[PDB]
């Protein structure tokens, strides 16, 4: 299927279920692992007879007398999965069969987190909570002793590192209508253009106004060289987080509210073989973008792509996010060729040396105020710099012995 897929999760007792409803109320599909495992050992049901068979009438299904052979027998719990997993598989592709084709899909996964999954997807929305309602809501709506809540809250994973993976990080401290009303607004706001923009292989531009540095670049950045990686599978020989907004965060710089990243293939064909896997993780290609401005005496530290005269060797690809909430540029270049090398030298360039930094800004600020909105202004007043920045790139490399 070609959907866009989102991961949902949260610590017991913040509302994942309530949140998980409140998408389906704007019209989400709703793919919840652990009740589709509880339905297909549900009584009558093929599985729950397989699993009788293999354990005997021990246990319709006794939860804990199950658990107690997989705890002990430890090939017990593979014959369970061999039993299991497989009729949720099934089920799970009926679910997406049974939906229309324009429909989000919504994977309520607990163990997210824990487990590293969220790479996975091209959107994560994680719901969170005061430990205080978190509390009263176990307590005095699920009957759990204090103590036992506390406990069971403490063994699963913190906050902080449910926020590093998170996209959208949904506080349901309030009210049932406060959630319904802010899951409807990450709805409309960013889910319905994210999916729409997908289905018409659409990107979402960022604006022309220079921003200061945004603290959160470097976790956006992570979640997405992640996603990235896990994307393109063999084919990513280094993913990178480039340009301005990798830079280190300094209040009296400024940049524009982008991300670029690259990833480094080994050939143009490998970077086509990424179309699909690309957008079915959140990135569309810009079809008629194929190169990089050529510059003269072309630079590389690899030596057979250095001092040439080869156009060819500036040519690449470029997707971006289609999500509105976090517009990303995905460059996609060939190991060694010279707009690989470039993108990767600028930035330690730039880090090293804060002259050069001002130079930048000092020419990003004259573009910004007599682009006065139009990007291509913007860039057309940008790009000379470039030849000069590139000459003196290179430079710095040749002088301190850069090795990317």
């Amino acid at each position: 299927h070609h959907m866009l897929r989102i991961g949902l999760t949260g610590g017991i007792g913040a509302g994942k279920s309530a949140l998980s409803s409140a998408f389906a109320q704007c019209g989400a599909v709703i793919v919840d692992g652990d009740v589709i495992a509880r339905e297909v050992v549900r009584p009558g049901t093929e599985g729950l007879a397989a699993l009788v068979e293999a354990f005997g009438r021990d246990i319709s299904l006794d939860r804990p007398a199950l658990a107690a052979k997989a705890f002990a027998d430890d090939a017990a719990r593979q014959t369970l999965n061999g039993i299991v997993h497989p009729l949720v598989g099934a089920r799970r592709a009926e679910i997406i069969a049974s939906v229309p084709a324009d429909s989000v899909v919504v994977e309520d996964i607990p163990l997210l987190v824990e487990s590293g999954m969220a790479p996975l997807f091209p959107l994560v929305v994680i719901v969170y909570a005061d430990v205080e309602v978190r509390l009263r809501r176990l307590v005095e709506q699920r009957g759990m002793a204090e103590a036992d809540a506390r406990a069971r809250i403490a063994a699963q994973a913190s906050d902080e590192q449910r926020r590093a993976v998170a996209d959208i990080w949904l506080d349901n401290s309030g009210s049932p209508a406060e959630l319904v009303q802010r899951a409807q607004q990450v709805w409309n706001e960013r889910i319905v253009p994210f999916a729409h923009n997908l289905s018409t292989r659409q990107i979402a531009r960022a604006p022309v106004r220079l921003v200061p540095p945004d603290p959160e670049w470097p976790a956006q950045a992570q979640r997405i060289v992640n996603r990235l990686k896990t994307a393109s599978g063999h084919r990513a020989l280094r993913v990178d987080h480039v340009g301005s907004t990798a830079l280190p965060g300094d209040p009296d710089f400024a940049a524009k509210d982008v991300i670029d990243i690259q990833i480094t293939v080994e050939s143009l064909a490998a970077a086509d073989e990424l179309v699909e896997p690309l957008l079915a993780a959140g990135y569309p290609r810009l079809e008629h973008i194929t190169a990089d401005v050529a510059k003269p005496d072309a630079r590389s530290t690899v030596e057979r792509y250095d001092h040439t005269g080869d156009p060819a060797l500036w040519h690449k690809r470029i997707h971006a996010s289609a999500d509105p909430g976090r517009p990303t540029n995905v460059h996609i270049r060939v190991d060694g060729w010279p707009g690989q090398q470039f993108a990767l030298l600028f930035v330690d360039w730039l880090t090293a040396d804060p002259d050069a930094r001002a130079d930048y800004l000092a020419v990003k600020r004259s573009a910004e105020q007599r682009a006065d909105g139009d990007i291509d202004a913007y860039v057309a007043v940008k790009e000379p710099w470039f030849r000069d920045a590139y000459r003196r790139a290179w430079d710095w490399a040749d002088s301190t012995g850069w090795k990317p």
